[PDB]
């Protein structure tokens, strides 16, 4: 017998009978994880005679007892109370939390499947000793659960409840489609605003469950989970708050024009040709290719980047593909969402899940938009987008201001970021006086051409400086729109044809 | 909140959701059920939400209650102790009863699925206060998720391990078809328990008229008299006297009564001679559109037989037809194997019979085990199948189990066991389904004012006695046979028999 | 290298590659059959690759040549002679013969499947040095890819040509549970033929233990005794006594047996009332499941008529079930049309039958053809089918061809042919399937030590017997049938054989 505080949400296995490998038993795999982690273990019936499942339940409480972690049911009270069960897992569509709580009495875990904010509203409105921990909806598609309707982004509108709301009696796990390709991600990015909590624990079933090999795959998971590092780019991630020097500035630009970087393009066939011309201005070789084989081969190519736009021709399968495909090899990923209309708020949000950006890029509404909401708000919301999606975020107007949410790669559970709120990441402004997709071009370059030892913070405001320079230069030398366009791109070479930045008119204040 | 001894178990209704009629309600059901009867209400969710579940069966634990008859739960404990049920049903492969009475405590009703005589020796080895009734097996085949006989062998595992605690429920596929036989046949050997209840599902649930149907079961259910056949039940103690031997065949003279014969290829010709001897005509139909047609002439009466050729869907059809215009079956199970065990063990279940008659060995088989020992088995058919039992050999045992059709909800019989049923003798000193052919007749001919046991013997006799005179006019096994038939033809075309020399007495 | 004579044609395995249980090799197959007989194997592709086919040749070749056992090749020529294989078996859709014996010359083997009488001539008229031996036809049902008679007719006309150079191999079916009777009733009509040994497969190669199954293909093979009922089967040159027709008479009175008729509807009572006044009880079942728990029953004997209505999947149930058990079967084909032809030709490839029943007509065509005419025809059916036979007529005749269940290789009788079996005659002046109920009572009764001979002989007597004395107490067909039955009763109830009108005469 346990007590609320002792249970180690860290590595959260939850069973299910049909789906085992042939010539393996549900207790040779639970087993086999409790070796290696599987801190903590809910047992699953779906489908089972509600015997059979006191009879399999019973026999793993024995070798859970054993190795001292906590058994929970799911989602049958009765059979809980009747095999002196720890806790018992409940839904939202299965008894009422209060009901349970009279039967069972407190000190008997409950947990709580919740997928939207206003079911945390409710649990605050029941206060201590009624939930103790919530599942957190299912972040991605599974094919486990077979019957209502997330993502991080869902995920950390839950968590966001949960300190409006201060319940700090009740703890968190997410669940759901949770594999070694994007655990670390999710316990990346599945942070509360204000920075003070996080996941406690990650949940799997498919993982270990359906395993050929249990013992194994166990320790992956692992390995992952009590990690700190999410290096997601080849990059540095380090937090500098000294703003961009001129020497900083011109080693980005001898890199990218030394490295050759080669762009790959997925974007609308308005800036495929513009977009194309940026990228040979900058000294690299642009690739147009929506093809989802060759994603993987692309990707592989040395100094490869990833430019990526919405409204794009290409199905989101392929979308999927090619973003997983440049975090497989560590690769810069510039996101731009040129949205606005319904069809492209669903399709955006379901790219937004699909890894992890190096950098967003967007005007004052697709900013505004992105943080779910002047010039003050402008800066307070492209710091949220930076924190939320932990990325570099840039947000273009007359002023063009750059924040980064990488926070150096850090996650942890539970903690959660080390008090680093939204409000105090750095966020730096640029601008050079009254005068699109070029701008994800260049910054895609500057990225795309750093070392090891670059750093991607000064590289994505090297970009803005770069282009916004351009940009007055060729506000002056220009007839109108027409020759506006031709003379920015030849700006962009001459400038960078002679590294003296110590030129260039934009000015880098403090945001 | 009841207890356990106000739980009134007569009409006995378990609810299906996905079943009712389009523009009808679960609600609506159950209640015009409760206004006619149903006095006691189980909710059954296989499938739904175990919250809608509780919403649900808390809007129709206030309907019940106020009807003043209790809501039982099947089978979530949790959702039975959650919202204050008055008891739960569990089946064999649920949670263990030990574990549910230490979740609820006492005071609470607890239901066992029980099909199987072994399955009464756990709950008993359990003791009272455990396990306070049960539903018994499968009755008949249904298409929401043994028979009668398979039920009396638990009625009398409940006996022999004295649980005088638990109730009885009866279960599966019962509609006003078999009701009544139902109840009638199931009670203990020993006369001293029957089922509490009866149990019914898509019988009122998926009624296009509830509240009709449940007036119907009611109807039956606390009625006392199964007139299964349109002829007198009553229990003569008297020994058939030569006056009463005399009028029977008179009246079956009279009434030249139609014998459908269901038979082998063997007895075909052999039992339709037998029957012509009789002065009454068979017929050899074996053809199942034909059956209501037939069984609705006058005097009509179904003789039967195992091995036949036709199919069992067809002789469930006759037995049917012929129970509906309430008509006499005799039957007469040639075995033995595993095949024909099987078989008659089906057609047992299909209706009641007015006669089974069988042989030594074909009578032992059926009473589930000398002379003395012919004489117990040839009650215990008689009373086990509640039928006029015949026995044939050197001396024939006519026995009544017929109890003038009574039956009662857990009562049982009026206390009459297998024991002291009549039970009487016939001889002729020493000397098949030919008996089947003339019982046949004789019952046939039978008024509405006759008696059955009195006629059942009379074809004994008869039969009987036309043998001596056969035996004693005969060359060899052929002439025997013509002389059997010409002597029954001499013997009922002259009522004397008060000159027949077969004896008959008391057992 | 072999040489033609040193081709042992006992255990013949045929491989098949796509058949082998899962974990096993076509390897370990044919090696394990190796080891306890396969004593001459043929490779079998018929959709590999005619590369791996050669491949396969060759590593099979080896572990051959190694038990010092040939290998031959099916139907590839080319592969033949590429792995230098010691012989090749073509069919009739494939290489004329003669095209074949010019490209592989004399000195290698090579074997024909043929099927029928016709391909025999064509194989005579090439004369030795051509075909080597040859598969006869398909023999039963197979799933890889005429019975026995079939086979018959194609071991004559292998003698009617005199082709002494020619071997032959039964193929088609061929497992444990009718191997001996393919070995025992395959001779020739001239008894100096029969089959040189015996083809498998998917008996060996299908086996989950290819082993065992292997042993057990050699115990049938090498034995020389069909015991296929439990009785008495010696060659009896003595005549009958009275003695013997007496002794039988009292085994069946004493051991009531159980004859199990199936039958049309017009011999089913009648037939009945036969086996009754013998003392003994008669069966109708015509019941597919019930059949091998009929014949576990003692004394237990199976009447066979053709035109029953009954199935013939189940006759086929039934025959086997009686051979199972070793009990006696009677078998009485009423003809003479397309259709029955047909039926009946197929029952006679079910089983092993202890007595075949006609008359003039049924049992010319049996033999596939007067008083010497009658007399050579009950002889020839008698030794085709290896059984006693009876012509009725006037004249009855009774032909015991059983020779002791006594089989072997290619030998293959003791010089024991169609002209020289036991036969006898039974007459007793100028006057049906009651005779065929008559001998299965009789054959029934006896124990064993007795005598299928005897038994069947003692019947025809008891029943011609009763014909003389019914047709004198008669005044018409009617009168005489039941005096016919009343006869028997009378007879059988005293055994003075030494007084019956019959008189029994050799033929
Ligand atoms: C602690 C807890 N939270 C939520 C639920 C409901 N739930 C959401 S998705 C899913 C399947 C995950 O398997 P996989 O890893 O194969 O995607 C489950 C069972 C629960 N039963 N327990
Ligand atoms: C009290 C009780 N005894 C047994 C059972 C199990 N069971 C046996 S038959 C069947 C279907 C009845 O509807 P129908 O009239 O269509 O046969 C049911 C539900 C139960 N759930 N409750
Ligand atoms: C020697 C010889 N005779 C005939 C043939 C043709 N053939 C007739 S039956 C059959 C398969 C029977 O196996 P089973 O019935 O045991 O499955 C085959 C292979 C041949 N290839 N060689
Ligand atoms: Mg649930
Ligand atoms: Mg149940
Ligand atoms: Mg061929």
């Amino acid at each position: 017998k346990f007590s609320k505080e002792q249970f180690d949400y860290s590595l959260y296995l939850v069973t299910d009978s049909g789906m085992i490998p042939e010539g393996k038993t549900l207790y040779g795999q639970v087993e086999a994880g409790l070796q290696n982690g599987v801190t903590l273990v809910q047992i699953r019936e779906k489908d089972a005679d509600t015997k059979f499942f006191i009879e399999e339940a019973l026999q793993i409480k024995e070798l859970c007892h054993a190795h001292n972690v906590p058994l929970i049911i799911n989602d049958r009270i009765d059979v809980a109370m009747a095999i002196g069960a720890d806790g018992i897992h409940v839904g939202q569509d299965d008894m009422p939390i209060p009901m349970i709580r009279k039967l069972v009495g407190p000190d008997m875990v409950i947990g709580w499947s919740v997928g939207f904010p206003e079911e945390v509203d409710e649990l605050s409105k029941m206060g201590p000793d009624m939930v103790d921990y919530i599942g957190v909806g299912t972040l991605f598609p599974t094919l486990t659960k077979k019957n209502k309707k997330m993502g991080t982004a869902g995920a950390i509108r839950v968590l966001d409840a949960l300190e409006r709301n201060n319940a700090h009696w009740c703890r968190t796990v997410g669940i759901g489609g949770l594999h070694p390709d994007n655990i670390e991600r999710v316990l990346y990015q599945c942070v509360s605003s204000n920075g003070k909590r996080s996941l406690d624990g990650i949940c799997v079933v498919s993982d270990i469950i359906a395993s050929l090999d249990a013992a194994k795959s166990t320790k992956i998971l692992r390995g992952l989970i009590d990690k700190t590092d999410y290096k997601f780019v080849n990059i540095g991630l380090s937090t500098k708050n000294s703003l961009t020097t001129t020497d900083e500035i011109q080693s980005i630009i001898s890199n990218t024009l030394k490295a050759r970087p080669l762009v790959q393009h997925i974007t609308n066939k308005v800036h495929q040709n513009f977009g194309a011309n940026v990228t040979l201005a900058l000294g690299s070789s642009p690739i147009m290719s929506e093809i989802q084989s060759e994603v993987n081969d692309l990707a592989a190519i040395p100094h490869a980047t990833l430019l990526l736009n919405t409204g794009s021709v290409a199905p989101p399968e392929m979308l999927k593909a090619a973003i997983r495909a440049y975090n497989d090899v560590k690769r810069p990923i510039v996101f731009d969402p040129v949205g606005a209309t319904e069809t492209r708020l669903l399709l955006n949000n379901k790219l937004l899940t699909f890894g992890q950006f190096s950098c967003i890029k967007g005007n004052s509404s697709e900013i505004l938009g992105l943080a779910e909401l002047s010039n003050e708000l402008l800066i307070q919301a492209t710091k949220i987008v930076a924190f939320k999606y932990k990325t570099v975020a840039v947000c273009t107007g007359e002023f063009d201001f750059i924040a980064d949410g990488t926070i150096e790669g850090k996650y942890s559970l539970s903690k959660g970021t080390n008090g680093t709120s939204v409000e105090d990441i750095p966020c730096v402004a640029v601008e050079a006086g009254p005068i699109g997709c070029s701008l994800g071009s260049t910054i895609a370059c500057m990225i795309g051409g750093q070392p090891s030892e670059g750093n991607l913070f000064h590289a994505v405001v090297a970009g803005v400086m770069l282009y916004k320079a351009a940009g007055k230069i060729a506000s002056e030398k220009c007839n109108g729109s027409g020759s506006f366009q031709v003379e920015l791109i030849d700006a962009l070479y001459r400038l960078t044809r002679e590294n003296t930045p110590v030129t260039w008119a934009p000015k880098l204040t403090h945001t």
